[PDB]
């Protein structure tokens, strides 16, 4: 594909290097396509990137729907979502590239904008889990949005800043966390 | 001292031009030293930078040693310390050179090894709050080292991935989080 092989080499470059480490010269070299092509659906580098973020956030949110049935209760969905977070091939592997990118465009205006419709997909998962959990007496949480946001970020932290120690310790810690967290809501 | 003048000049350069832009040539000239002396004291830019980082951790440890006096109980030191990490990174100049550096040296083992004897120092603060909290029966944690690795990374997550919200909100969340986490140990 054309408008898609671009996004493909893109996602990869952004992961295998950094947000800046990969420049348009590169995309149009490994994806092969006149600089112009990169101008339709992608009105900028921050578009090509803020684009992939949406795909990714989606591919994951979907993989999660197709894997969350293994969780009978929400207290179980909480643990599961967090544990899966550690192993997907989606979204979470671009957290570094995002940190970077948000430190080099957070000045522009449309930065804190797209980072809204996207931030809502991101904390959705927890939102559903914590809300559906009040309807299920599992716990009682007045400020759901707060907690979703907290949990989403805490988790992303555990996932991102420990991506160096053996996968089994990572999942071990993440569970102790999910454990401590939920025990804090009741 | 010529060693110290190099660390000083280099810090400033990294802060103004960033990690990538600062060459060792500049560092050598502005500190009135030589490629040889620099090589002898640090070997590489990556090492130079990690040494700056080590020194920064220390000043931060010392700063904490004084600040915590404000916090009588460890429950308090926990809340406090999390708030400090939040607010202080907000206006921490090296922060950008740091991002730029980490997301560019987490594959290498040279930079992945020393980068961890460093992270360990950050984690120790929590280690202490937690160990000491046990002896005062504020809580009872049988796995202090783990709970520590968790707090450390859960917190950076909230610090690092909430940058799009206004400061009071961020601090509101961080305190809510400290509240929940501390509650799940009870
Ligand atoms: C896992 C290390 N680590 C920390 C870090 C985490 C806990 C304590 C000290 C530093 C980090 C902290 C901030 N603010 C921003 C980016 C990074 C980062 C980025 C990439 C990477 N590969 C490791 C990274
Ligand atoms: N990797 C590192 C090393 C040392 C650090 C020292 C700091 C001092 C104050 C502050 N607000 C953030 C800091 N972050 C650091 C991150």
């Amino acid at each position: 594909n054309l408008k898609d092989k671009i996004l493909g080499v893109a996602k990869e470059l952004f992961i295998k290097n950094g947000y800046n480490a990969t420049t348009t010269g590169e995309i149009v070299k490994l994806s092969e396509s006149s600089k112009g092509n990169l101008y339709y659906h992608f009105k900028t580098k921050e578009n090509l990137f803020l684009e992939i973020l949406n795909i990714e956030e989606s591919k994951w949110q979907e993989q999660w729907k197709k894997e969350q049935i293994k969780c009978k209760t929400n207290r179980e969905k909480f643990y599961l979502y967090n544990e899966l977070s550690l192993t997907t091939e989606y979204y979470y592997p671009l957290q570094n590239a995002i940190i970077e990118f948000y430190t080099e465009y957070y000045k522009t205006n449309s930065i804190n904008e797209k980072m809204n419709k996207l931030e809502n997909k991101y904390i959705d998962a927890y939102h559903v889990i914590f809300k559906e959990g009040n309807l299920n007496g599992e716990w009682s949480i007045n400020d759901v949005n707060a907690v979703s946001k907290i949990a989403a970020n805490a988790v992303n932290g555990i996932v991102t800043f420990t991506h160096e120690q053996n996968i089994n310790e990572r999942i071990k810690l993440m569970n102790k966390f999910s454990q401590i967290f939920l025990n804090g809501l009741s």
